[PDB]
């Protein structure tokens, strides 16, 4: 039995009609933020898919303690009540740190732990504490069994609003597969939480389209996007960021194939 | 672009309505082969599916001198005949040795080159020397580069009509994982060859709809699906094969998936 | 051209004789630590091995926020002070939090960086302004060329004293292989920092010993050892903790093993 | 236990001092094939270390119809009689076809199962009914403990002298690792057969030494290896090969490392 989460008055599941969690990958301005979030709502609007605007306000694992790390906690909020007051979008951002949960909450739907940083005890609790909707993302080291055991983390904080979410997991050095019968283990180990699709972090790109495609085809509660209005002068490096001219065409597509295989009986196999 | 391989009247090509290469493991008996043949044909001629029958005739690789392995060329191939005269199927079967391949190559349509035997070099130009299609497993250690070697060193034997099939890819000890990206990358290295996805062997079953819909989502050119009447009653080893009553189901489901999916204008730009 | 790093009155380089990094995996009593570290004491005393105890004083990613974590930093500390006054050991120790970076390394000589964190750039940096030596534990999914880049990000903080440290690398699903070959790459990537090698975390055990003697065969700058005088009854889980009685034995094959490999010409091929 | 196999008045096992099974790639020429054998006879004679000298006559997957392949069969076995007539010297070679079995078996004092071929059970039949000793190679997606099953396949065939050779496991794509603690895992699946380990071809070097010392210091019957007196010159890519002149001091390296590991009484953990 599928659980269902709701996001306002959005319900996420994986037998309902897939969830766009998409955005960017930081929050590079103000006004690239209105432009991405005002593209993904015009797109979703108009097909008519669910949707979830995402954007980190801090990039915690950059290369150099110089590089660019987005604009903070406390600016990135003021930004995200902006999209929240000029588009009324539903938002998803990360955090990092245990002091960011409460705040961050406050403002956002739903908050995202870190793959790195997902099984960090005080700052898993402190997330599950604030009772916002909690999207997990997998390791690219873990086994798709083992979220069982992070979803018992959370839940035993008392919130049981979790997605878990699919990033692809390590192949040999410095490469990623996405294991697709990961998604039916994951459903099982978590007594059906809805399970999303990350592809953008999958792609080790050209192969955007057709990756999120066979994801979207196992059935599955959402897909997570990241986007950006000309990816080669991203300030963050986003090799496999979807042009933002893209977006209605990839879409389009996935409202096609998702809303095909939802309408399918299950077979007895 | 996309080559297209002739199988008399079915044309197998990455951009082509799929092509289902169905059958059974193994031959064991002429009764269970000529079951297994009809329902295939019935359903594939109902929904207007390309068909390829097959089975092996021989299991090679037994754990015991003493296991059941297959009826042998010589029976095997009046099994085949048998089904050509009764349904006009067309065949492909696996051959191990350099001396079948051209009495088997007279009787079917397309030969399989084993894939642990795929850079085997005089089982390679042997095959090649008859003229047949030939169907390339790939390797699960072998990277989908690689195939354009294997297609290179088939052509410098003067025969073009080549198949590439993935079964999934090593993932630790006793373990696969299905790289969905490695499709695109098998047709960059093979310049258009046809790439066709063997679904039974990739399952290391209730997950082989949900996998099966994944490869055909990425736009290939065909399934390689093993049925049985009554699966756990197989001579051989089975532990992914579709009870033949759930084939209409299956079949219809891919139907839709490729016919859907080859229909969606070429999302790249 | 192989980098000296200091602890103390100890030289630690990947052409030196192997310093063994030994203790337990936590602090669990204050008793417990002086009866480990009086083990350890004896016997690198007595074969002329150089060392540093090692526990931590926190479990920041344990299995549930309730079950035993160590004693926390407060105890913790006086704990190690007190090693320091009785015994004159070099402690080395994790730290998992930006406030603890500088208590703690106003007591201990050595902070380590654990796995998961390895590229929080706001510890690294917290790490790195104490000025203490820094030991680098290489997370399973890292390649080895990649310690590269975590060395340049400390010495851009001014700190130069760094220590790598391999504890297996990720193969397939919850599963781990040492690569022996890794050693040689974090080598040439770091300019030669000193490579260390945790073979208790490596084995997922009566193969420890085989284990650690086929990577100090290698030419290795140390070893990283856990043992407890129970290990079945340890508070954490510690499958491949070593008894404490084995210890003499144990130290006795790798200074014998590291001494006649130390002793090689180099033979250039 | 460990079983001892013998090869003439060579006694190989796992606790008993290593066996150099070392030669060429491929009997390039009588001339060459008789100064490699010479310069080994000459190293192992000196420092007292077991020998038995490898080459192929045939490679069987070289990328061409047309590529260099060595002599074939009936001109390798008359160079074969000769360095047995010269030297003295036992003789390893692998076959990949079954007629082969018997002519090669008549000549040499070990047939060896090329990896590819390891599950091929005609091949593995026609080996085992010569009675020679038979080295298998691990393929490098089996999993150790399946070579418990490959040895129960020969045994049922009426052959118990098995010697089972690591030659590393596939690690994502083209890339390889040598699993250490696989080698007790053979020895355990095997009830105690010697397990030698080929580090030539384990290799993906500058790391040839380091990696054969990392491989005898667990504690093995033997070390595969290959050897050229200009390798960048061998008439097959031979990228890891050793140079000729540095055979020596390699030797001398791994009679002084397993002398040293074989005489540790095995450690009570």
């Amino acid at each position: 039995q599928n659980k269902i989460v709701k996001i306002g008055n959005i319900d996420v599941a994986n037998d309902k009609p897939f969830v766009l969690f998409g955005g960017m990958n930081v929050l590079e301005s103000r006004d690239m933020a209105m432009q991405v979030c005002e593209a993904y709502v015009k797109v979703t609007e108009k097909l008519g898919v669910p949707y979830v605007f995402k954007a980190s306000f801090d990039k915690a694992n950059r290369s150099s303690i110089h590089s660019y790390r987005g604009p903070g906690m406390e600016e990135g909020l003021k930004i995200f009540q902006e999209l929240k007051d000029t588009f009324g979008v539903k938002i998803i951002t990360d955090v990092h740190e245990i002091y960011q949960c409460q705040p961050v909450a406050d403002v956002v739907d739903i908050i995202q732990l870190p793959a790195f940083l997902a099984r960090q005890t005080d700052l898993v609790e402190a997330m599950a504490k604030t009772g916002a909707v909690i999207n997990v993302k997998k390791p690219q080291f873990l086994s798709p069994s083992q979220m069982g055991n992070i979803v018992e983390k959370i839940e035993e904080c008392g919130n049981d609003k979790i997605i878990l979410c699919d990033r692809g997991t390590n192949f040999g050095y410095d490469n990623l597969i996405v294991d697709m019968l990961g998604f039916s283990v994951m459903k099982k180990a978590s007594k059906g939480s809805p399970v999303i699709f990350d592809v953008t972090h999958s792609l080790q790109r050209a192969q955007v389209t057709e990756l999120a495609r066979s994801g979207l085809a196992v059935g599955i509660a959402g897909l997570f996007l990241e986007a950006h209005p000309n990816p080669n002068q991203a300030k963050c490096d986003g090799p496999s960021a979807l042009p933002l001219s893209a977006l209605e065409g990839f879409v389009s597509q996935m409202k096609a194939i998702d809303d095909l295989v939802k309408s399918f009986p299950e077979l007895d196999t």
